[PDB]
């Protein structure tokens, strides 16, 4: 068939923007159980200069919109902790300002190989901003691309509404899922946990909902992304850490070693530096250990198959 390359090659002899045949920028696209709102623009027409990739692609471009893709959206979070695995999935020679088509493609791990997914880059949206996923900097539209690969893989966006993060980690590594029931959990998890993110295995968490917000800041049905492991000294003990991000790009936890914790001036100003540790609503914190393994309830590693 014609590949990514073909079309593109194509679209830019004939300079006209692409349009996608099997996947169409109309209702078709967004649902599938019903018909019913939104206007779907290009990138360009959102904003005067846009932009493929800024700064990186890292976790912080990742902020859900209004559909259900949480887990989804954790996985590429933890995907971007690891930059080699990530450009595997994202093919980084894609740009809006050189050789521009509207034509975009993205890589999964399918059926025990890569597979090219191709699409245009026309993106739902209301009042000239996305509905759907978008990165932090209004700019940049790597991850709202993605999710339309994705959600086109599925057949539509509505598709996405609900699914387990071992799927998208397996779909973006082709690793091996593996579940713990935190209450099961063993003594040395701690150290499980820290050598899987060491390895650059992808690693995921939620409290079951037996399948809006709690008091401590956490969500209760809800994939997070474990995105770090630590420990610090504090009045003289080394405490056990675990960092965390809700896809949401923002609604946190709010308990001892959380941002506005104050004994947190008890810590010293390079540990700070070294844990990252910033005040800023962007859906990322610090918990203790043992608070995580009391709230959260399942674990889930996607663990890189060995080469
Ligand atoms: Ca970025
Ligand atoms: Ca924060
Ligand atoms: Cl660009």
């Amino acid at each position: 068939e014609k590949t990514f390359e073909q079309l593109h090659k194509k679209c830019l002899e004939k300079k006209v923007l692409y349009v996608d045949p099997e996947f169409p920028p109309d209702e078709t696209s967004l649902f599938y159980s019903q018909k019913f709102q939104f206007v779907w623009k290009r990138p360009p027409e959102i904003c005067e200069n846009p932009r493929f990739i800024i700064d990186g692609a890292n976790r912080t471009d990742i902020c859900q919109g209004e559909l259900g893709d949480s887990w989804f959206l954790a996985a590429i979070a933890c995907l971007t902790l690891n930059q080699h695995l990530l450009f595997r999935v994202i093919p980084h020679d894609q740009s809006f300002i050189e050789n521009y088509a509207g034509i975009f493609h993205f890589q999964f791990w399918r059926y025990g190989e890569w597979v090219d997914v191709v699409i245009d880059d026309c993106l739902p949206t209301y009042n000239n901003q996305l509905v759907f996923t978008k990165s932090n900097h209004r700019n940049e539209f790597w991850s709202a691309l993605l999710e339309k690969a994705y959600a086109k893989l599925h057949g539509s966006y509505e598709a996405l509404k609900g699914g387990n993060t071992t799927e998208a980690m397996e779909d973006f590594t082709g690793g091996v899922a593996e579940f713990f029931e935190i209450r099961d959990a063993p003594s040395d998890m701690y150290k499980i946990m820290k050598k899987a993110i060491e390895r650059g295995s992808l690693m995921g968490c939620s409290i079951d909902d037996g399948t809006t917000r709690m008091a401590c800041g956490l969500v209760r049905g809800h994939a997070y992304s474990v995105t770090g492991l630590d420990e610090v000294p504090f009045k003289g003990e080394k405490v056990k850490l675990v960092r965390l991000r809700n896809p949401w790009g923002q609604v946190e936890w709010n308990g001892s070693w959380s941002d506005r914790w104050k004994d947190w001036s008890f810590v010293d100003k390079d540990e700070k530096a070294r844990l990252q540790h910033q005040v800023t609503e962007d859906g990322e914190f610090w918990m203790s250990y043992e608070d995580f393994i009391y709230h959260f309830t399942k674990l889930e590693i996607c663990n890189l198959t060995a080469d």
